[PDB]
This record gives structure tokens, sequence and C-alpha cells, in this order.
């Protein structure tokens, strides 16, 4: 197209603009999820219906850009869309009672249908574990999904994600002494973790939703982003895979 | 046991991944570029070579990453190479004379080439002047790259990077009124270009790498960073956008 172009020679220096792959879940039913993922505000790539078995829609080729992670970082890469593929898992979200929150459980079937399709996303671009990760993970103050209910294990257990092995949390928790470490470093951990973390040593909410978001994650029996002895085991025990 | 894909439907809410455009020069010539680009561990997706016509190489599809930019940052956006296309130019970068430092101007073909080049991926990509840019604005005094002989005034005539019209900066300068804004000012400023810069009010070279590097661009007859008063008149007569 126009001037002289050619078109001989082609690069060894040559890589995927896929690094991530970040988890949603929609809050809405399947009907609603494909019209808003096709001509809402928002997308993804991919979007795991409900029925058994879990019927995958690609919505966007993994070439093109879809809008799903919005303000986002990781590992300091930041806007993560156009680096990134995402996928949508119908799922009702969660619900409020007096006594804090529930959430809606992810169908078996969808599940079944994710690992295949992330260890196939993940072989053609490789992408690494420690870069297959939630909204919650991208966002900790703003964003919640897929939650305390997604089976993270499976995924690791597929080898997908980053998990500690047996008895690496025992160990890590035998060297903590009991002696709980400070703010300050807990912040340290969770940035090179890969979360955005402030690290004034001070625990503002701002702190507190990105260790609430890695409680989520890796301890979602509870996670209101305090500071615990067993979450700083975590923080040492989880690979960087 | 598993999935199967559903491509009836697609998202109209999709667009590129490619936001930006970087340019650069290779400080070699044209054979070892080709090989450089080619099997270095640097690359870039295009390649101007210095013949005339210029002829212009893709070494990289405009879908793959092109390793070319390293540690970078632009209104936010981090580590562009996966954001991004590179584009090489053959020139000798520099050279550390005697009688100071001499930069090599770039041949009129490579930028008659260039031009179409630009219109044609920014058309495609849907990119903005804003973000078609030098080496030098996303690594500000790590990189320096296309230097001070970038005619940016004419990919400004094609419409395809930001500058101000012709009665704007004589009206800023008019509006200053003589009086030289503070370092923080310029700073502001800066940042609000997309500039990665501090925000301390001090003048360090840090701070001095950055308002050089848009100095390079918009006023190359002196660029040692410091704060002028016809910088501060680009720093508002040129587009934001
Ligand atoms: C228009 O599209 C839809 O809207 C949004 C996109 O624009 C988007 O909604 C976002 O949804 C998330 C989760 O669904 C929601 O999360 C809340 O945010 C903070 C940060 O996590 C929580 O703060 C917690 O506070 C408590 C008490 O201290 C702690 O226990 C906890 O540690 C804190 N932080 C954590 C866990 O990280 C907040 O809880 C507060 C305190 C509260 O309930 O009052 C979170 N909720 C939960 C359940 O924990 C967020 O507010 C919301 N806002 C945004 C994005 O700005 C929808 O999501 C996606 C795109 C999707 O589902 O497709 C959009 N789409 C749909 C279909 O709804
Ligand atoms: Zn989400
Ligand atoms: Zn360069």
């Amino acid at each position: 197209s126009g001037p002289r172009l050619n078109t001989d020679y082609t690069s060894a220096n040559q890589d995927s603009r896929v690094q991530f792959i970040v988890l949603h879940y929609t809050s809405t039913d399947l009907p609603h999820s494909l019209g808003i993922l096709t001509h809402g505000g928002v997308s993804a790539h991919y979007l795991i219906g409900d029925d058994e078995p879990a019927t995958v829609y690609r919505l966007v080729d993994e070439n093109r850009r879809a809008w799903h992670a919005g303000v986002s970082e990781w590992q300091g890469r930041t806007w993560l869309n156009a680096t990134s593929i995402g996928i949508e898992i119908v799922n009702q979200g969660y619900r409020d009672t007096p006594q804090g929150r529930v959430w809606y459980p992810f169908s078996e079937a969808q599940i079944q249908a994710l690992i295949p399709l992330l260890k196939d996303i993940a072989k053609r671009h490789g992408i690494t574990p420690d870069r297959i990760i939630g909204h919650s993970d991208i966002a900790p103050g703003r964003k919640v999904d897929p939650g305390p209910l997604f089976p993270w294990k499976r995924l690791a257990d597929a080898g997908l994600v980053p998990w500690p092995k047996p008895g690496e949390l025992a160990r890590r928790l035998a060297e903590l002494n009991g002696q709980l470490p400070d703010v300050r470093w807990f912040q340290q951990q969770l940035a090179r973790h890969g979360y955005l973390v402030p690290q004034t040593g001070e625990l503002e909410k701002d702190t507190r939703d990105v260790i609430g978001a890695f409680q989520m994650k890796y301890r979602p029996a509870r996670f209101d982003g305090e500071p615990d002895l067993e979450t700083a085991a975590l923080l040492l025990a989880v690979p960087t895979s």
C-alpha cells in the first residue's frame, strides 16, 4: 500500500502482543451478556455460557482489542486491554447480607470449558501462569470479579496459575515465628507479586483493597484486607511462577 | 467433558491493540540494520532504507510484538512494545567529535517514504497524532532518537503529529507577559503532554531530561532542558491530542 514496500524479510525477534489473560464474571445471564458484550460499552474476546457442556463464544478475535479491563495495572504494565485477552463467564455475581457478602458459584460445566481454553490461549501466546489473572487483581479498589468462589485451585492443578506447594505454607509461617510483619512489608510483597499498591507504610483503603484482593484469590475464607499471619505466609509461599 | 466454540456473534465494541507509533533511528547503515533488526534481539515492524527512492521493509507484522521500545511510558501507558508499532530509519545517529556532537540528517527520500507509511498505519489503527512519537519521548534521558534533525514539522504538515497553528505561539508569548513560570509548572505541562516527569519542583537531570526531550521535538535550536520562555509558549501553543 502506497510507497515501495518490501516483504521479503522477516524478523526472528518476534512475539505475541498479548501478555496477560484477565478473567471476569458477567453479573448478568447468558442472553444479556451476549448483548452487552457485543453492543454495550464493554467487550471480551470470549464468553463462557452457562449450559452443559458450557459453550464458549468468540466475540473479538485475539488479534484486536476487547474493552474489558479499563484502568488497570499488573506487574507495572498499565491499561491492560491492548495487551490482554479478556474472558467473561456468565455468573450472577454477589449479594449483600447484614453479615457480609455471598456469591454465586460457577457451574462445573463452565470450569471444564475454561481450562482447555486457557491452556490453548496460553500456549499460542506464550503466556505464563503469573499473567493469567482476575479483574480483582488488576484493579483492586474498583473490581472484585471473578470473586472468592473462583476455583483458582483447579487452574493451579492444570498448571495455569501460581499456587503454593504442599507444606510451603506450613514452612513459611514457621519462619515468621508468630511475628506479624508491618504494613510496609506487606506493601512490598504485594507490589512484588504484581499488584499496584501504596508504599506508604499506612493501611488506608488503597492498601487494604489490594491485600483484600490477594486474600480473595489465595485465602478466600476471609478477605477483609486486614494484615494476617496466614496472608504473610501466602505472600512468601505463593510462587512468582 | 470440555467446550466447543461459537463464532456466530461478533462485538462492535473492539478496536486495535496498537495505540502508539514509536519512531527510531538505527545508528548504523542499511545492511547492518537489516541484520540487527531481523536477527539481533532488537526489532521493528518497519525499516526505512537510505536508498532513493527509500525502500520500506516490513520485518514484523503489525499483528505481533516487535522489540524496539524497552522500558517506556507515554500518557501513563507503560511498556509500549506490546501496544505499539516501531519504525526504524537508517541513519547514523550521532557521533562524538572534537568539535562537539554531530547528528546525521535524514535523507529526504526516507522522509517522503515515512509520511505515506505513517498515514496508512495511523488510518488502519485509528492512531491519533499525539500517539505518533519518538523514542526520546517515551524514555527521556535514556534515549534521544530520532534526534533534533528529525523534521517533525513535515509530519505536522501532513497532519501526523501535534503542532501549533501559525498564530498560536506568538499569542502564547504575549499571554506570558515576559514572566517565566516555575519548574513545577513546566513539570505539570509536560506530564499533561504525556511525558513521564518528576512533580517535585526540583530541576534535576530527571526533570531536565524531559524538558530537553520536548525541546528536541518542538524547539531543537537549543535543548539543554533549561526552562525557556519560548518553551513555555510551546507547552501552551502545542496541541495536546
Ligand atoms: C456498567 O458496567 C458494570 O459496572 C462496572 C463497570 O463500570 C462493574 O462494577 C464494579 O463491580 C465490582 C465488583 O463487581 C465492584 O467491587 C467493589 O469495589 C471495592 C474494591 O474491591 C470493594 O471494597 C471492599 O471493602 C470491604 C470493606 O472494607 C473489604 O472487605 C474489601 O477488602 C474491600 N476491597 C476489596 C475486596 O478489594 C467493594 O465493597 C464495598 C466496601 C461495598 O460493598 O460497599 C467491592 N465489592 C465487593 C463485592 O467486594 C465495584 O464497586 C464496581 N465499580 C467499578 C468498576 O467502578 C461491572 O463489572 C464487570 C465489567 C462485569 O461484571 O462485566 C460492569 N458490568 C456488569 C455486567 O455489571
Ligand atoms: Zn470484570
Ligand atoms: Zn532506538
